[PDB]
Order: C-alpha cells, then sequence, then structure tokens
C-alpha cells in the first residue's frame, strides 16, 4: 500500500471524522464521506480506525 | 527505509535484473510506500534519462 | 511511521496538554520525520482553525 | 532524527555530487562545489555513511570487472 494510497485514505478519514464531530457521531449527515472513506482505505484500515473513533468517543465519556 | 534508501534498493535491483521491472515488483512496492507519488515521478525520469545516456 | 499516525499522536499529546506544544517536542521531531514538509504546512493550519473554532462556538 | 524535507535535501545535494563523480570517474577535484552543497545539506553522520557507501560500492565494481 503505496505513500499516495495511505495520503488519500487519511484525507478521507479526516474529511470523514471532521462531518462526525459537526454532527454528534450521526452517520446519516456523512454518507457521502463515508462512502469516499471506503472507497479511500483498505478494508483493514476502515476496521482500525472506526474501533478507533468508537474507543476515543466513549474514553471521553467515561472520563467526562 | 528513508525514501532514497528504498529508491536506491530498488535501482540496484533494477541493475543487477539489467532494467527488466517485472523482477524488482517486491522493492517497487517498498519504493513506492516510502515515497510522495511527485517524488517518484520525478525518480522515474531522472532513472530513465540517467540510464538511456549510460547506453547511449 | 505513517505520516498520519506521527501527526495524531502528536496532536493527541497537544490535547493532554491544553494545547501546550513544549511537552510535545518528542513527537514533533517524530511528526516532522514522518511527514513531508508541504503536508507539514497544511496539517498545522487545519489544526489551529479547526481548535480556533472549538473555543469560538464552545 | 533529521526531519523528511531535510533528508530529501540531503538525497538530492547527494545525488547531484554522485552524478558528477560518475562524470569525472571519482576525479573529487571537479565537484568541489557540489561536494560542499553535499556537505551543508546532510547531517555529519549521513556524508559518513554515503562516503563509505560510495566507496565500497565502486571498489566491490572493480574488484568483480
Amino acid at each position: 500500500p503505496s505513500m499516495k494510497e495511505r495520503q488519500v485514505c487519511c484525507g478521507a478519514r479526516d474529511e470523514y471524522w471532521k462531518c462526525l464531530d459537526e454532527n454528534l457521531e450521526d452517520a446519516s449527515q456523512c454518507k457521502k464521506l463515508r462512502s469516499s472513506f471506503e472507497s479511500s482505505c483498505p478494508q483493514q484500515w476502515i476496521k482500525y480506525f472506526d474501533k478507533r473513533r468508537d474507543y476515543l468517543k466513549f474514553k471521553e465519556k467515561f472520563e467526562a
């Protein structure tokens, strides 16, 4: 998986996660960005980032 | 692998395999994985030119 | 190793220390080592804008 | 530990220097300008590495030919 593929995957993840921050984890507002994210990233990266997002957002509330 | 490190090892394989890219697919991956695509485009043009100049 | 991994670890440190860059100088080095300078400049503008937007509303 | 940009600039400076040496069959004198640009562009331990790497590669070529 090339450096350009990583750049493009990260960019698509940045935009997707940004949307989620501006709509309190509401997938329905970020449908096209989620689609680009899946199109832009290897299957095992998508799983990594989805699980990381859960951990981080739940750790916040456990701490809150 | 530093970008120019992975590039130099790819170029070494090309040398040792008479410029036949088919023999160097593994090292082509590490190169692509180590270097921005803009740099790879530059590096491919420098190599193509310099190897051609060599034979000339 | 991956440019965005090193960026995210640097940004995680900035969060944890009240956006205080002086604490996170180690991971700033690894960020600079992992990412081309053109990407760093963009990422630094993105962070400045987003962190500022955080306050401007909250 | 040098940044990615520092490694890139070191590599470019090294490339142009090694190119010059190839065009003058290792004659240092005709590349002194590029030599200087290589030393300023590269950390001390990188200069050492690429100098010893150059020697090994050139002498390995002669040994085999």
